[PDB]
Parts: structure tokens; sequence; C-alpha cells
């Protein structure tokens, strides 16, 4: 109906502004060395293994017969496994460095870090009481903030794959395409053949703001932590 | 009121039955030694900077003008300071060890840590509708499981303490004192409580000592799976 293609529509109009922030201005910008660009790698511990139990324990939902609660729990499931894969990049980049339990602990819990940190926390208490129609709009909102993160960092990521012949399964175009999704439809296609009640529409609209403005307040973080880093970088090591 | 009152006391029945967990059987037994007793200490680390988070942003309310939550506001302002606390005893017991960054990840994100970990999360989500007297039963149902743990840890806590001449802050007395040190008891005692209030009260006070009984079960499962990982304190 008219209702959710205005939401469609806003989604498209925020994901424009998003991926305008300075912050993938400096990761796209191919005349600084990719290691440097990735200097804001560890910021993303503060977030990674959230959005696993976000997906594992705030989305899913395993005894729900609901068509759209299926569907959420056959696409969480996938995403819940991309943890692994910042783990594997972290060691690659050389950011899985020795130090003390308290170090790691201060870093994650950094107030530097806030707005990371409690992204998936933001996003499970406002999807307490949604019912699964509205839990796809929160997801689709989140996965196109998403997808322009990770579509970024993947160019600096296959430059250094390429360079030192490893493979990269994070920062790289292979987690931007799992992602996207391409069996089960994606909830884009569900979401462009549902309509939603005047009540669905407003709370929609408050969603899509809140997902958006939540993630533009992490990638300000991570541009923060770049500025306090530009005399430094990644310490990938050719194969 | 007959509401409040029979609040205050589901909150004592629950503490009573809390009291007796497997866990703190063991905590308590002083024929085995407190550096084994301690195998758990590390487990709080998916807590503690947790519960700190929930104080700075969750319970707090810094744009409130209302008079519970201007109460909350004070009370969260010394309960956000005792991560500190955990960060120094965890040096002090050896359990602050070198290791990657994603062993540390890999640690607090555990299967085995999940209760421990989303306590605070199940609390925030619990608490983020709730007028600021809920908030309030929240706040005195969390403190009274959490003078259970520390009453319990301060035990071997105490004993490495004066073994070792070093200052414990975390499992210490000192802690279980301030915990106690208007307090939010005593505006519970003279509020009264509508029926809605009430049974959203006995909600709040189930729930709190469920996920506080199930993050102790984690507990009592990690020192049965870590049975030779005693702390190794050091003599001042
Ligand atoms: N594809 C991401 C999940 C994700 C989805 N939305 C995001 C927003 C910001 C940041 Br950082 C990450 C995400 C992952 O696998 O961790
Ligand atoms: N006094 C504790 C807070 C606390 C309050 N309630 C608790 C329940 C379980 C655990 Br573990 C800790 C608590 C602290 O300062 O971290
Ligand atoms: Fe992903
Ligand atoms: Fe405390
Ligand atoms: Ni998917
Ligand atoms: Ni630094
Ligand atoms: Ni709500
Ligand atoms: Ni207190
Ligand atoms: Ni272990």
């Amino acid at each position: 109906g008219a209702g959710m293609k205005a939401i469609l529509q806003l989604i498209l109009e925020k994901r424009q502004e998003f991926e305008k922030l300075p912050c993938f201005e400096f990761v796209r910008d191919e005349t600084i060395s990719p290691e440097e660009r990735l200097i804001l790698y560890p910021c993303i511990a503060a977030f990674a293994l959230n959005f696993r139990d976000l997906n594992r324990y705030d989305y899913r939902d395993d005894n729900s017969s609901d068509y759209y609660q299926k569907i959420i729990n056959i696409h969480t499931q996938e995403d819940a496994k991309h943890w692994e894969w910042f783990l594997n990049d972290l060691e690659l980049l050389g950011f899985d460095k020795t130090m003390r339990f308290s170090e790691a602990l201060r870093f994650v819990w950094s107030d530097d870090l806030l707005h990371t940190r409690r992204l998936c926390h933001n996003i499970a208490v406002l999807s307490h009481d949604l019912e699964p129609v509205m839990k796809m709009v929160v997801i689709e909102a989140m996965e196109t903030a998403g997808l322009v993160i990770f579509h970024a960092l993947a160019k600096p990521g296959e430059s250094i794959a390429k360079a030192t012949r490893r493979k990269y399964l994070y920062v790289a175009d292979s987690h931007v395409e799992v992602e996207t999704g391409h069996g089960t439809e994606n909830i884009i296609t569900i979401l462009e053949q549902t309509q939603l009640s005047s009540e669905q529409e407003e709370k929609a609209k408050e969603i899509v703001n809140k997902v958006f403005q939540w993630s533009t307040n992490l990638i300000g973080e991570f541009e923060r932590y770049v500025k306090a880093h530009r005399s430094e970088k990644a310490q990938p090591t050719a194969a």
C-alpha cells in the first residue's frame, strides 16, 4: 500500500544520508593505505558479539508459528554466524594483541565506544513488544545500515586480502554478498507485498529513524577513534 | 498498605530461598581453600561492567524532574563505581591474566556465561517503561540478591585479604557495608501501591530473583568445569 511504500522510501533516504558520513569517505580513500583505513577495526569488538546475541536471543523465537517470525528465524540463524568472521579478520589484521584481561574489558566498556556497545541493546529494547511484521522493519533498517558499512570496509579489506594472499571473511565482499541474500525469500520481498495499518506506519517511521540515529552514533565513535590513531595501522602479515 | 507490605515480604521470602542455593553452600564452606571457592570470580567479568552501565544509562534519567527518579539518580551514582573494585580484586586474586584480545571476548560472550551476561540486559528491558516507584522495586530486589552473593563471597575474600595483607574492595566487607549504607526501602515502606502496581511489583521481584538464580547456576557450573583454576593471590 501507500504506508509500506513511504517506509521503504524512508529507509532509502536514510541510507543515502548514512552512505555520505565522513567515516566512509575516509574508508573509501584509496590514497591512504588500507592498513591505515582499517585502524577502526578493533572498535567493532564492542558490537559484533552483541549482534550475534541480538540475533540468537532477541530477534529469534523458535516457538512461533507466525509466517513473518519463521522467515526472521531462518535469516537470523545465518546473520548470527558472522562474529566468527570478525574474530578471523581481527587475527589477520594484527589486532588480536596479547594484553591483560582488564585491558580488554576497559576497551570494550570504553566511554568512547558507548554507542557502539549499546546499538544492539537499543534494538532489543525497541523490539521487546513488536509483532513480527514490525520486527522485519527493524531488521531491514539495521541490515541496510550494515550493508553500507561493510560495502565500504570491504574496499581496504579486499586490497589487503589480495596483497597478503589471505582470505578475509568479515571486511570482505563475501560478507556483503552473503548478507544481502541470493530458497527462503529476503525480508525486503515480504515487506514489498505487506500493507501497514496507520498505527504500524507511525511505529515503522519511529523504528527507521531510531536504527539510523543509533547507527550514525556508532559511526561517529569510529570517526573519533580513527582521529585518535591516524598514527597507527593494521599489521597484516603476508602469507 | 497491604500491597507494598506483600511486596516487601515477597522480597524477604525470595532472599531466604536464594540464600539456600548450592553455590552459596560451596562459597561458605571453610573446609575448602578460599582460592578454590573464588574460582568463580572471573565469571563476574560478564556482569560487573554491564551493571555499571545499567546504573549510568538505564536506571538513571538526568532529564527527569520526578521526586522518586531523583532518589534513584543519587543511588545510581554510588553503585556505578563498584566495577573498579571488581577490577582491583581481579588483579589481587591472580585473575588479571595476559591473553589474546579474542580470548577475552570469547570468555565474556561464552555460552556458559549467557545468564550472567544478560542479567543487566534483562533488568534494562524490564525497567525501560516503569514509573520511578516501580524502578525502586527493581533496584531493591536486585540489591537484595547482590547482598546475598557479596555476604557469601566476602567470606573467602576477607580470608585471603587478611592472609596476604592486601585491601580487597569487591569480595570484601567494605562492599557489603556500603550496599546497605533517603534509602530506598524507607520510601517503599511509606508508599501506597495500586492493585496494578502490586501485580507488576510481584512480576518484577519474581523475575529479578529468577534471573539472579540463573546467574548463580552458571557460576556453580563454571567452578565444576574449572576445578584447577584457583585464585593465585600474592603476600604483600
Ligand atoms: N553484518 C554485521 C552486522 C550489522 C548489521 N548492521 C550493522 C550496523 C553496524 C555495524 Br558495525 C554492524 C552491523 C556483522 O556481521 O557483524
Ligand atoms: N554489588 C554488585 C551489584 C549486584 C547487585 N545485584 C547483583 C546480583 C548479582 C551480581 Br554477580 C551482582 C549484583 C556490584 O557492585 O557489582
Ligand atoms: Fe554480517
Ligand atoms: Fe556493589
Ligand atoms: Ni538474510
Ligand atoms: Ni590508542
Ligand atoms: Ni517499550
Ligand atoms: Ni545501592
Ligand atoms: Ni573455560
